[PDB]
């Protein structure tokens, strides 16, 4: 057995890794986390619950401390018809007589948004409902993402810095050694493996396995071990962002969802926290400058509020060829990053950590096990990359240079067959990206249909079938929607009850 | 819309197609079936088909000499006299790792006895239902894609009787039955089938033609020139000999199929209500049909020359495309592999369910047709890989046949799977990645049963508290104990539904 893990870098990636290792292995692993002093709101997947449940944490403990909110999905607005929107929900499509509701909607639906017809979540979001009743009841242990069965109906918005601080307390309580210091040199042995990290004030910190959580820097994985970073700039050019913290005047405006609003040269997130929104404009500097993007952001969400400070960021978009090199594993932005259009950041960290426990090394290091880990991590990001490019290709707007350039930009290899297929009929389990990338079929279909990649006609089988069962299911969805919105409290109301 | 479907060939494939089309489309499709004038096993997911049709097993199973299947018993593939079960049961998961992984770490009792209730159910010859009909553990109109929980059993049946049953169902619902021989299959100037010319009923025309003519491939191969891809290079078994053996003692009836490794192939045992079907699948490169029949008889019915042996040649592989122009092959005409994992009915079911999903309009969209072909190809290719893994895992090396199995070429995707399997267990991300009727537990159960075992257990397990896993092993044993005491025998339950 190996004995010791050294994690370099804190934040979400570092403290998720530290807390998880201690939850998995307790006192059968030694963990040190080294982070520098020289260092906004985020969304998650519904599946982050597996992580928190694995640690033994309940949302009533941490969510309020972390300014938290509930996320029922993402509202996409202004990507195609001006002022139109639809939701991408944490909700699977129902299946009637062997065909999902999206297939039926093409045949017998009211061709308003697909999402209004097909998902309860649409109308919950329009009514701004919480996913729990005042008594805590939902409207609908140690496990991992692989144990996802039923689609859990919500995820979280939170201040990720507060979450990281919360997890640091947990991890340190469980025996993680916390060192605040700068790494001045990374030592290697004769095989090129990492032998230790040399710190300004704590000398050399050594261990069996090193975890690189140094973010875009990639201090270990790129700067030391020569890992090759593969940029996605050719297919996804957005390289910068500018963000604002906007206090909420009226509490009941709190949305139980993330919004992704297409802008002149990129898109804007709105992440509703308890008492404020975080807004961020993600853009390509080929088409707009930082000053212009700040101006557009401000005009949209906070006109006249020069008291509110903007924060500017540059992003490294892509993935490392391998995230595990020798005795070093990259987790978080050091490993890979895509723009947060589908809230994938925390998911990438979670899957990397859960798979690190699964592929944890013995004293005899195993190149076959390591290769399987590297393949899984590459598939994860590459699948998401393809899915994200389909957003830009499906968007129907062509009003600015950015949006015109989106139409004709290069695209991933596999995405041609998918676009070909999607002109004829809906994608399904067998024709979406075939390896685990955190999304299922309904997510691919929903973005296509919402944006406007629609099949030319409905599936011919449906013209031969009795439409009554499907029509009845559309009616059930409307009625269940009606009942749920009358019964549930608002997002703010519920959160306020648990503060 | 197209209007009419002509099915050429009866049997399981033809009548499953005929009945499903009428179930799916009722009076919005015209269907005609033209046909000329032992025992089989299924997957648990065949229930999606029967439920779609609206049939309850208590109607048809007794009429089809039926039995229940909890899985397959694999015997004598590796150490002489050793066996294990491949069940209709998923592995439990504790603290993020399945019971096979924990078994490697804190186990050694065979893998299948420790990990699956099914093992001891089979050893005790239990039925999966209590006499009141309750399951030990209606789908309406659903398909294979709607499989969620693992349903715990499948069927053994007389497939001729199932075809007969379905024929009655289909004809009652408006299917036109024509008993005659096809003399000529007509084609138009584009090479699309125009009609089938019969001896006594003239030309039977339609919009869509379904080839259910078996290994013949009368439409898809002989008429349309479809290319057939043989698997003989990786799966050389090309013939079978079968015998029906009446069962003397009712209580000997097993709730499972047996696959017994033989000198130059393997033998199936399929238990029906009053008899077993036994068949030796072999390669004629290694044993003659006369020798094969002698070995089968010595194994299951020595001195029973009153029982007639039936000899069969098999066409092993798949059509490159099962849908060409206005013709779709279903069953043996489309593809066939040896019945080592009971795939024959599943291949028919999937092809039919996907034909409904990919049903053509008058425009005959080629993208929709292309998609169907791709699904059908992956279905069989995945099963191809899984089956070759059986022969590669088998440890016996005692005859020319088994020695040849060790060094025979394999499909290219299998090398990686073998290299992984030497190190750790396969999982959802490393088995064959497209739908092929089997999930991760099936791949790992065959590996661990046959002997492709990781060098060492998953290192992470040595860092973890083993109590939860040991408690789950204990639950499995105790649940097994309770169930074998509570459940009736396979025969008893079946007697009770006749
Ligand atoms: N499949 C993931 C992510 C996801 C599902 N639906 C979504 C809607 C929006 C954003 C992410 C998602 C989950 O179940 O949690
Ligand atoms: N996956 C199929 C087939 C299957 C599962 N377990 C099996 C055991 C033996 C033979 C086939 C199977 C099913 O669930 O029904």
């Amino acid at each position: 057995m190996i004995r010791s893990v050294v994690i370099v870098g804190g934040g979400t990636a570092g403290w998720m890794t530290a807390s998880y290792l201690k939850a998995a292995f307790d006192d059968r692993i030694d963990v040190t986390l080294v982070e520098s002093g020289n260092v906004v709101g985020e969304a998650t997947f519904s599946t982050v619950r597996h992580f928190f449940d694995y640690l033994g944490l309940d949302e009533r403990e941490w969510l309020p401390r972390c300014a938290g909110g509930y996320k029922l999905g993402i509202r996409f607005e202004n990507w195609s018809e001006p002022g139109e929107y639809f939701y991408h929900p944490f909700e699977r499509l129902r299946v009637v007589d062997g065909f999902n509701m999206a297939e039926w909607w093409l045949a017998v639906g009211d061709r308003t948004s697909f999402s209004e017809a097909c998902y309860l979540t649409h109308r919950l979001c329009e009514a701004k409902r919480a996913p729990r009743m005042l008594d805590g009841s939902l409207f609908a242990g140690r496990s991992t993402l692989a144990e996802q069965r039923a689609q859990f109906p919500y995820a979280y918005h939170f201040d990720a810095d507060e979450v990281a601080r919360y997890l640091s307390e947990y991890a340190i309580a469980r025996g993680v050694r916390h060192v605040v210091d700068d790494v001045q040199h990374v030592g290697q042995d004769e095989r090129g493996w990492i032998s230790g990290v040399h710190t300004k004030q704590h000398g050399e910190i050594s261990g069996d396995l090193f975890v690189d959580c140094t973010g875009f820097r990639g201090l270990l994985i790129n700067q030391t071990l020569g890992g090759r970073f593969q940029s996605f700039s050719d297919v996804l050019p957005n390289n910068r962002a500018v963000a604002l913290r906007v206090p909420r005047e009226n509490d009941e405006d709190m949305r139980p969802y993330t919004t992704a609003t297409a802008m002149s040269a990129g898109w804007m997130w709105t992440i509703p926290l308890f008492k404020r929104d975080g807004n961020g404009y993600v853009y390509s500097d080929e088409f707009i400058s930082p000053e212009e993007a700040e101006r557009e952001l401000r005009s949209t969400v906070a006109p006249g509020r020069d008291d509110l400070e903007a924060n500017h960021i540059q992003m490294r978009i892509g993935r490392n060829e391998r995230t595990w090199i020798n005795n070093c594993v990259a987790v978080g932005l050091s490993a890979a990053f895509v723009e947060p259009l589908e809230s994938t950041g925390i998911f990438f960290i979670q899957h990397a950590i859960e798979q690190l426990v699964k592929h944890f090394p013995g004293e005899r290091w195993d190149p076959v096990l390591i290769s399987a880990y590297n393949e899984r991590m590459a598939h994860m990001v590459d699948g998401v990359k393809e899915f994200l490019v389909l957003h830009y290709k499906g968007a129907q707007r062509e009003d600015t240079p950015y949006w015109k350039a989106a139409k004709t930009r290069a695209m991933p290899d596999g995405l041609a067959r998918k676009l070909e297929l999607s002109a004829s009929h809906l994608l399904d389990e067998q024709t979406i990206y075939p390896y685990y990338h955190g999304f299922e079929t309904y997510s691919w279909i929903t973005m296509n249909l919402g944006l406007g990649i629609v099949p030319e006609r409905p599936r011919p089988a449906l013209l031969h079938m009795d439409p009554a069962p499907a029509l009845a299911e559309f009616e059930r969805l409307r009625r269940e929607g009606d009942e749920l919105i009358a019964a549930l409290p608002s997002c703010y109301e519920y959160l306020a009850s648990i503060q």
